[PDB]
DNA sequence: GCTGATGCGTC
DNA sequence: GTCGGAC
DNA sequence: GTCCGACGACGCATCAGC
């Protein structure tokens, strides 16, 4: 009898059946999800968020098992497994057109309001079909993403409008945020997985209705309960890190339970897995302090793109990105190369490599920017213009055996013994086994001279497995720009401000920076900036720059194609900014004509360091200096 | 038949 | 990709 | 240290507008 508007999955003593706002077998109302979202947004401790989400999931499992998968994807704001490549194709512009049409308002009015609040949901809401359902809403999202071709944008808009007109209470707020790609729950993959393992542990699936067991933790002590949930949570996590595909896991989970999940879902070539990531380290001394006694290896950190290469029993090859996207069609040249890299005894494998752009005439690595000019789907290897060289650094699976639980020392040994190097095509990452601080510093200096970002550091025997659920950032990355006094540092003028969104709402979220062109006495936009400040520094900058707002830009400020700032600023503040490198920009005018007739120069991964109170705009980094720095790069 | 805006992936 | 904040 | 969501440049692919 409970109207979903009153649904409260944050209550104490939540009963999956009696406290749900729908009847057994009935479709999960979307308003039940939105209310769950509200209660999750009301808190900042993940543990409380997880329990609240787990309560909804327990009711879904008890009452409407078929809706579990759509409710999960709604909670994650995803459309499906990443390797299927479903994409909404809906941005803010298209979303605001849908809001405008659905609210009888004008586009510019809706546009201004959304920019001020930094949230599209509030506008869409504050503006008879049957109640929306979770799977219903989820299905309409997938219909939107499957619309393709000419006039498809108008059809996507019709669907979005139909959703909004059926919205009630806070539904529209969350419809708009999901389509916007900014749900802002504070809860994502890891917390949703914890909520799921907690839900199916407390309220097991597959019981005869009404379920006899609704809270399997009641009979345990608080301590035993916590230990039990951590263990069950790890079972799900380690399975997910090997098979990050809910389409595969949920049917098994509902049919055989969590404790038997690894028997049915396990690492297999052809199914992407979560890759090992790296923790940034600010110097060699921090590396030694972090690994203390453990022996470790250093490897070049190549500046390319991650390629997880799967060879299946039978010969089929698949290649996946860091985010489990399917890149098989992008690398036909690599697929034809597989026979050359493996010994004939190798019948299957999963390799961890970096794909790097490679100049075959000069036999040299090329920058990342050249690698990105490859087409996303190339059918003919003969049409490839940017060759790649594979730098292999790990082996995760070999000849039917998962190596996830073996230490790096053995995974690397098997890689070196079972695979074959070919210059410019497939080689092992340059490496050095040492604990001598001078040798490491010399090795770091060489990696940069050899066209790399720095070093990867990895333990060989102690905590050296490939178990992402135990530690996802088990590796250390020591980049040149992490070091103090090293890396490109510039003093740039603040010429504009952009209204913040989400956590930055009611504030400036980013800024437009410029270098000083001496020859024309103009300030030339060079990049935007939006990270590196504390919340306090960012608030101070909102107040100090608010005074400098102008209705129109100064005549000596050139931005060309850059995003026009929401608020123009009188060139006064000069900020010190660090970046990983300089790039040739297709939009930014800074230093155009000094290194390239058509293109200016921008900053790769800029971040705020500190205000330079001792510098006026005329003494900022000059466009000539920017060009000089960029030339030092490509020597 | 072409061009520019832009979604969304890479880092 | 870099970064800061709450836990 | 984990987890999450603020924010960056830049490219191909796609599609609206012409
Ligand atoms: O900065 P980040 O955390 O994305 O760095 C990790 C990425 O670095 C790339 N990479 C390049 N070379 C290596 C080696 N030798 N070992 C491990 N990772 C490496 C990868 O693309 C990785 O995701």
């Amino acid at each position: 009898d409970m109207d979903p508007s009153g649904y409260n999955p944050a209550k104490n003593n939540y009963h999956p059946v009696e406290d749900a706002c729908w009847k057994p077998g009935q479709k999960v109302p979307y308003l039940a999800v939105a209310r769950t979202f509200e209660k999750i947004e009301e808190v900042s401790a993940r543990l409380r968020m997880v329990e609240t989400l787990s309560n909804l999931l327990r009711s879904v499992v008890a009452l409407s098992p078929p809706d579990l998968l759509p409710v999960l994807y709604l909670s994650l704001n995803h459309l499906g497994p990443p390797q299927q490549g479903l994409e909404l194709g809906v941005g803010d512009g298209v979303l605001l057109k849908a809001v405008a049409q659905a609210t009888g308002r004008q586009l510019e009015s809706v546009r201004a309001e959304a920019a001020e609040k930094g949230d599209v949901g509030l506008v869409a809401e504050n503006s008879p079909p049957p109640p929306l359902t979770a799977s219903g809403v989820f299905s309409k999202f997938r219909d939107i993403a499957r619309l393709t071709g000419s006039a498809s944008t108008a059809k996507k808009i019709d669907i979005i409008k139909g959703l909004f007109v059926a919205c009630r209470h806070s539904e529209a707020r969350f419809i708009a945020r999901s389509l916007s790609g900014r749900l802002r729950l504070g809860l994502a993959e890891q917390s949703v997985l914890a909520a799921l393992s907690q839900a199916v542990s407390l309220t097991p699936p597959g019981q005869e209705f009404p379920p006899a067991m609704v809270d399997a933790g009641k009979g345990k002590t608080a301590e035993a309960r916590k230990t039990w949930l951590e263990e069950q949570g790890m079972i799900l996590k380690q399975t997910f890190c090997e098979v990050p595909d809910l389409d595969r896991i949920i049917p098994v989970l509902l049919e055989h339970g969590l404790e038997r999940l690894p028997e049915h879902c396990k690492l297999s070539p052809g199914i992407p897995l979560k890759p090992m990531l790296a923790h940034p380290t600010r110097g060699i001394s921090e590396v030694l302090k972090r690994f203390e006694e453990a022996a470790f290896t250093c490897e070049y950190k190549y500046d390319g793109q991650r390629a997880q290469i799967h060879a299946l029993e039978g010969g089929e090859v698949k290649i996946f990105s860091r985010n489990q996207e399917d890149n098989t069609g992008k690398y036909p040249d690599i697929i034809s190369r597989i026979p050359k890299i493996k010994l004939p005894s190798v019948t299957s494998f999963i390799l961890d490599t970096e794909a790097v752009a490679w100049d075959r005439e000069k036999k040299q690595i090329q920058p990342f920017q050249v690698l990105t000019t490859r087409k996303r789907k190339e059918v003919d290897a003969s049409e490839i213009q940017v060759q790649v060289c594979l730098y292999a650094f790990d082996l995760i699976y070999l000849n039917g055996e998962s190596l996830v639980r073996e230490p790096l020392s053995r995974r690397r040994q098997l890689l070196r013994e079972n695979f074959v190097e070919t210059e410019g095509e497939f080689v092992f990452a340059t490496s050095l086994d040492t604990k001598d601080i001078e040798q490491i510093a010399e090795f770091l200096e060489q990696s940069v001279k050899d066209s790399c970002e720095g070093l990867m550091v990895k333990t060989l025997d102690v905590d050296a497995t490939y178990e992402i659920a135990k530690r996802s950032h088990n590796w250390l990355k020591l980049k040149k720009d992490y070091l103090d006094g090293v890396g490109d540092t510039l003093d740039l003028v603040v010429i504009g401000a952009y209204l913040g969104r989400g956590k930055r709402a009611g504030r400036y979220g980013g800024f437009l920076l410029a270098s000083y062109d001496e020859d024309s006495e103009e300030l030339q936009a060079i990049c935007k900036l939006g990270t590196g400040f504390s919340d306090e520094e960012l608030e101070e900058h909102h107040q100090s720059l608010k005074a400098l707002v102008l209705p129109s830009p100064r005549p000596y400020v050139r931005i060309d194609g850059a995003v026009i700032p929401d608020h123009w600023l009188d060139p006064s503040a000069v900020w010190e900014v660090k970046c990983a490198d300089l790039s040739l920009s297709p939009i930014y005018p800074a230093a155009r004509g000094l290194v390239d007739s058509d293109k200016g120069i921008s900053l790769r991964a800029p971040r705020f360091i500190r205000v330079r109170e001792d510098k006026q705009p005329e003494q900022a980094t000059t466009s000539a200096q920017v060009a000089c720095l960029y030339r030092k790069q490509s020597q």
